[PDB]
């Protein structure tokens, strides 16, 4: 039994019920994953193992949720619990790796509590003496815990993360697991955010990454769908698996902003005042102007600290004096030095001491007790400076966020918004809500961000849109309605630069991305593609640094470059490497000062995906010399010593 999609083979044993997964390599396959059994109920704290093979049948011409392909549809019964479950199988014609995964159970004769359902698992053949994995979940840790993280085989440890989705947890419904032969992706395939884990777990020479979604009590003789998924079988890194990910979820309308589409001004270096902390000025902010023009800045952050409280939103009189005016004072000025200016806040937060609360509690959130519920940090939590939160139901609430957009546009002349400091959303008890069920609050958390964006739109076309869930991969679904992506409060170099990646996989190779300021990293700014940032008033040395990097930034600007992720695989070519196309020129970054991933010795640099038959002169453009005066493109390998980085650029030469 075995369907066929473009770039992909699945087979099903009835003897095993085992399922293995198969990509095309050349003119043959290579085995992605071990044989793997379906996915099981949960019941009494186990999972259910006594199901048996009823039937499967294969469809050659068929067409489902990704157009026209193939189908397996395979039914299974267990007799302790009376249930039947049909899982079905999709591939696609045209979409590359991509299948489609859909669940349901029918109850016998008496009802079946179940606590939670697994969709799928995929362990990974081939593995060696390590796994790298890309881990979507929201329930943190902030900050300090890596995004992409090593499966090492040769420990004593055994890793385990549940990647979740949920009422604590807003990020990105996507698991990666992958080595030198390539990997395996696991995303859930729906319109809208629901609760939802991809489990990444370490088995005893290998990995495993799954899917699965919150359980429910089965009636007698009824059927429920669970829950339907995506994987993608691909070649090289999470780069290959997110970008798959991308493609099949369009099929269900989710669709990132095209290249077309996206403003100008959302490729510009920008510099926000975070760096003076809350002590910022108006006229400290003035002041920089001049040397921030002369030296290629184009865009203005009015960072925290500006306003009286979350949800009022209103000019604080300490720092705007003379109100409205004052506020008017400040964009005019940066329009006058030919720049856009953004504006800080948080959306979602309605306050705690807000007039907003006061006035209309009816707006916010209620727990279960009756009481204001508060934002949450990841995994559960609170932090001093979130308030409580707004219900996206609530037509006030919404109208709230609406009224914030108008008046910071079209009364004080801000172009922009750098929303922040926000993660997932309560669950809602307030029973004048009338929620179909509590997580509807959470399932509906994308409403604000989706309204305030057409808000913003309809002011000006041209509008800047961001949104920091800091510390954590972003809410997926408030993607769609983004102009540019934050790393979002990276601590590492090996943060910023690999996440630039992951976003460009998931949003598109022109979408805008910074590798943000927390710390000062110039060159993994530069060479990743991304948009180069600062928020420090520097002065000495670091000044002149600043001004050099913006000089390099705004020559190659490879923050307008088609980025190209398909070439190197992160972990398994020899450096941590980025490559960018501007104006038909191929540019090169390797990097060896992530500790995460760095070569023993001095490795040869190769140069991939140049013409064959064209020779090319190797240019570092950092330092302007050649590192290299004449290589072929079918064999062009180097050797050059370099501390930390290499950014170079491949030049054809006649
Ligand atoms: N990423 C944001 C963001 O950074 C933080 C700071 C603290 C916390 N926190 O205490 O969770 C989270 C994000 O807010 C800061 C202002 O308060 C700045 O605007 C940064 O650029
Ligand atoms: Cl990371
Ligand atoms: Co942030
Ligand atoms: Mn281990
Ligand atoms: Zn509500």
């Amino acid at each position: 039994y075995a369907i066929a999609g473009n770039g992909v083979r699945v087979t099903y044993d009835a003897d095993g019920q085992t399922i293995t997964l198969y990509r095309t390599e050349g003119s043959g396959l290579i085995q992605m994953s071990k044989p793997s059994p379906l996915g099981g109920p949960v019941i009494g704290g186990q999972e259910v193992q006594d199901f048996s093979h009823i039937s499967c049948d294969v469809e050659q011409s068929t067409s489902g949720v990704m157009g026209s392909g193939q189908r397996m549809t395979i039914t299974s019964q267990s007799m302790s619990t009376g249930l039947i479950r049909t899982y079905v199988l999709e591939t696609s014609d045209i979409e590359e790796g991509v299948v489609y995964t859909a669940t349901s159970y029918e109850a016998g004769a008496s009802d079946v509590e179940v606590s939670w359902f697994i969709g799928s698992v995929y362990e990974l053949y081939g593995a060696e003496d390590r796994i790298w994995s890309y881990n979507g979940g929201g329930e943190g840790p902030m900050h300090y815990y890596d995004t992409l993280q090593k499966i090492d085989l040769t420990d004593s440890g055994k890793f385990s993360r549940e990647n979740k989705q949920d009422d604590t947890a807003a990020s990105i419904p996507v698991s990666d697991i992958y080595i030198a032969d390539g990997g395996i992706t696991v995303g859930d395939a729906s319109a809208t955010r629901r609760e939802v884990h991809t489990p990444v777990q370490e088995t005893s020479d290998s990995a495993q990454v799954s899917i699965g979604w919150p359980g429910k009590v089965i009636a007698a003789g009824s059927v429920i769908e669970i829950g339907e998924s995506f994987a993608v079988v691909h070649p090289g890194d999470y780069y290959n698996g997110l970008r798959g990910y991308k493609n099949a979820m369009d099929h269900l309308g989710v669709i990132m902003p095209a290249p077309g589409d996206i403003p100008d001004s959302s490729y510009d270096l920008r510099w926000e005042s975070w760096g003076w902390g809350f002590n910022w000025t108006i006229d400290l902010i003035i002041g920089k102007l001049d040397e921030l023009q002369a030296a290629g800045v184009k865009q203005i952050t009015l960072d925290d600290g500006w306003y009286t409280n979350a949800g009022d939103w209103a000019l604080n009189p300490e720092k705007f004096p003379n109100g409205a005016s004052d506020a008017l004072r400040l964009t005019d000025a940066i329009h006058e030095h030919g720049m856009t200016a953004l504006l800080w806040w948080r959306p979602c937060d309605g306050g705690i001491d807000s007039i907003l609360y006061q006035q209309h509690p009816e707006y916010f959130v209620m727990d279960a007790d009756g009481r204001p519920a508060r934002l949450p940090t990841p995994g559960g939590g609170t932090n001093p400076s979130l308030g409580y939160a707004l219900c996206p139901m609530a037509d006030g609430a919404i109208a709230s966020q609406v009224d914030f957009v108008n008046r910071a546009m079209n009364d004080w002349g801000f172009d922009g918004f750098k929303g922040d400091y926000v993660w997932s959303m309560p669950e809602c008890y307030n029973p004048a809500h009338n929620h179909a069920s509590p997580e509807e609050s959470t399932e509906k958390q994308s409403e604000i961000y989706r309204v305030s964006y057409e808000a913003m739109v309809a002011n000006d076309p041209n509008v800047f849109n961001l949104l920091c869930n800091c510390g954590t991969p972003q809410d997926y679904y408030s993607l769609p309605y983004m102009t540019q992506i934050a790393t979002a409060d990276p601590t590492s170099v090996d943060q910023t630069r690999r996440r630039v990646k992951a976003y460009k996989a998931l949003m598109g190779d022109y979408f805008p991305v910074t590798a943000d300021h927390n710390n000062i990293w110039y060159p993994s700014a530069v060479g990743t593609g991304s948009v180069l940032i600062e928020k420090r008033d520097l002065s000495g040395t670091a000044k002149e640094e600043y001004e050099k990097w913006l000089g390099i930034a705004d020559t190659v600007q490879l923050q307008k470059g088609r980025f190209i992720g398909d070439l190197y695989s992160y972990g398994f070519d020899p450096y941590e490497t980025y490559v960018v196309a501007a104006d038909g020129v191929m540019y090169y970054a390797f990097y060896k000062d992530g500790s995460k991933y760095s070569p023993t010795g001095y490795p040869d640099i190769e140069l991939k995906g140049l013409d064959p038959n064209k020779m090319y002169r190797i240019v570092d453009y950092v330092n302007d010399r050649v590192v290299a005066t004449n290589l072929m493109g079918d064999n062009a390998v180097f050797n050059t010593r370099f501390s930390d980085y290499l950014l170079v650029k491949a030049v054809e030469i006649s």
